[PDB]
């Protein structure tokens, strides 16, 4: 039941109801034999070709369960246990028993989670600069976003401690005190900053979240792109309270265009999210789930982790290329921290108040496109000296050209 | 864009903002080279094979525009023009210029439309019995659902006229008065009833929508499954005012499991749906959209309509089969109408109050299920004499078996 999670949940979310030998005339499935696609053959780099014969193609073209197809869900649960060993797998449902939901990309799960929790006027916690997409999702919900200080190691727990001191810990379960519903964070390779939390910080933030009793929403699309070969423990692995909701993405690792992600957290909150899925998308593409599931079952955890290693090596090499181009052209004209994960470099330009002018007007003129930092803040009209540079795609030639131009422009703009 | 649809739009919906030079480092795309699927071949029955070579696979696995791929959108826009010729294609944006959105199933779009529109306390109109999935969607949004009488030709205009008589026409644009936001209907082959609106009723209803200035939400997943070979004009075809939002579905025709449908309507409302999508699913599967696009462009409008004709002929034979089975076993035991479209027969059992015990314990034993009517009403705890029978899949033999058992169980309680 919802009873320990009710203070977190909206009146509308709580109001949702399920909306999913034997000759049955009771179902509402169309006839699959009418669908025009018949068989599929899918090629896999140095891998086993995936084949959908006639009967698997009928499955793939047909409706399937809201939470995901059972083979994928089971594979992903075992993955989570192997990687995070969450203490909640062993608890009753009311106490936050770990559960998982395949979603249509990890943004879908996150959005349904924000929609589940937020009433207008609710207080929520995040560190700016934050992903512009999360900001635009929170804005129409009408909550006050309360900014927590961050630095090259993510959220500074001293700043969080100081923000929360405006309440008493005893206020949390008092329905008349507007204590924070949650803290939102991207712990690995934050977009735009590139910075990651340390485990020391995570342990410290987790104790605060216990002390003031709010949820941690751990949005982690670069979990599998950490450049340090030992991965940092997640909030999920330390979640003794069942207060963590985790969003994982295949968008950087397997495919972004396939729209397959997954949400993991306390069963009663996952159930709310699934009930919302049941009246919207109904489920993620059955076809794309079968493609991924067949790949992952043939790979095993081991083949999966080898591919992740391969992808990390590529991004590591790209990261070294962009840092060298920056060392070359931008030293003394700008500041940046080495990215700990992900695909972005966050550059603070010296001696210029707002950089938006410099990029939109002048850089474009020169055939170079960087992104200004403005859209990563709650007040995006405030001036910004930062720009986000992507290193996922550019060649070393193109990075060299891009930074000469940026160097030229920094200097000309004084 | 908004001011004259603002009256229909929630506060949250209107607050949403957009959330989507030879060298660009400004982009947020992962490298598609890292994704493990390299090429794909999908066969089409008596059609040309769909091939994703190396470069088209990279595109299929990558993010794409929130409203859909440009080639699917243009092909669908030309389809709507051919089938419906909406008055609205020539209007400026603000006055409701026709626009289209590809969605992850037609239900995603419907859900985003209800959410975009409804504030707690709002009045909405519809006819019961209605789709249980629609009812579960509306329930948590807190609106007053006002039932409109329907019969075997669908919504009865005189009932609509009488209900609306409780409001003044000139209160519609009074912000302080709570006139109906919209009429929701499924005008071909309503699930569960199988009945369809006639064009005369459509004209009448449209004129009422104009008089009381509400929107029509035309949810039309069986439009391509009409058993009269000449299709009824749609609300979209007569939409001089730009007050019609139309949801189309490929689910019954091409594939339910690919999660591709689309929404047509006034650009300012479609714009609101898109902005919601940009912070949730982001877009529908690029892979699935490209498979469908290749299919449709190769077929052209003619191959598409020939395919549709074959699906109608198939379902039309199932309809005949289930009707014969009904005549054989149920004459003088039940009442039903012949379905005008869709895949359901709706049966009233005579001389019984609630079928729920009759089916969900007594008939399950003999190995037969049909859906009790309760879930198709706003108050599902009320007793129902009705059963919904699907004819999409069962063979004529299994139909005989189910109606034999049904006939028997009714005898055992007459
Ligand atoms: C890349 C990324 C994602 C992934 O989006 P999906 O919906 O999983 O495709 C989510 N959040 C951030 C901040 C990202 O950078
Ligand atoms: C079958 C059906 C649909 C189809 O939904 P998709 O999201 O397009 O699969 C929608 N509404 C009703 C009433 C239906 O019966």
């Amino acid at each position: 039941m919802l009873e320990n999670y009710a203070r977190f949940i909206t009146a509308a979310s709580a109001a949702r109801n399920p909306s999913p030998s034997m000759i049955s005339l009771a179902g509402g499935l169309p006839n699959p034999n009418m669908f025009p696609f018949k068989t599929a053959v899918i090629t896999v780099e140095n891998g086993k070709t995936i084949q959908f014969g006639e009967e698997m193609m009928k499955r793939a073209l047909q409706y399937s369960p809201s939470a995901g197809i059972p083979e994928l869900l089971s594979w992903l649960k075992q993955l989570q246990i192997k990687l995070h060993n969450p203490p909640t797998i062993h608890y009753p449902p009311s106490q936050g028993q770990m559960d998982l939901c395949v979603t249509s990309g990890s943004q879908q799960g996150l959005c349904k989670v924000f929609e589940m929790i937020i009433n207008p006027g609710d207080n929520v916690l995040l560190d700016e600069p934050a992903y512009s997409g999360t900001l635009q999702s929170l804005h129409p919900l009408g909550c006050n976003i309360i900014n927590v200080a961050s630095d090259e190691s993510g959220i500074v727990p001293d700043s969080l401690r100081d923000i929360l001191s405006r309440w008493k810990p005893e206020d949390a379960k008092n329905p008349q005190k507007n204590t924070p519903k949650f803290l939102y964070t991207v712990p690995n390779g934050n977009n735009p900053t590139g910075n990651s939390l340390t485990s020391e910080r995570k342990k410290e933030i987790y104790e605060l979240a216990r002390k003031y009793d709010f949820l941690i929403i751990e949005d982690d699309p670069y979990y599998f792109l950490q450049f340090n070969k030992f991965r940092v423990p997640t909030f999920l692995s330390m979640d003794v309270d069942g207060r963590v909701i985790r969003a994982d993405s295949f968008s950087k690792i397997i495919s972004s265009g396939l729209r397959i992600g997954f949400l993991t957290g306390p069963k009663p909150l996952i159930e709310r999210v699934i009930l919302h899925i049941q009246v919207s998308t109904l489920h993620p593409s059955t076809f794309n789930q079968l493609m991924i599931s067949q790949l992952l079952h043939e790979w095993g955890e081991e083949g999966f982790m080898a591919h992740v290693d391969r992808v990390i090596d590529f991004y590591s090499n790209q990261k070294d290329a962009i840092l060298a181009a920056a060392d070359k052209w931008l030293t003394g004209l700008a500041e940046w921290h080495v990215p700990a994960a992900g695909m972005f470099l966050w550059i603070k330009v010296k001696g210029i108040n707002d950089v938006k002018e410099l990029i939109e007007e002048k850089a474009v003129k020169m055939g170079v496109l960087m992104l200004p930092g403005n859209a990563f803040y709650v007040d995006s009209s405030a001036p910004s000296p930062y720009l986000r540079a992507s290193f996922s795609s550019a060649s070393p030639e193109q990075m060299d050209v891009a930074f000469q131009v940026l160097a030229q422009l920094i200097k000309e703009s004084l």
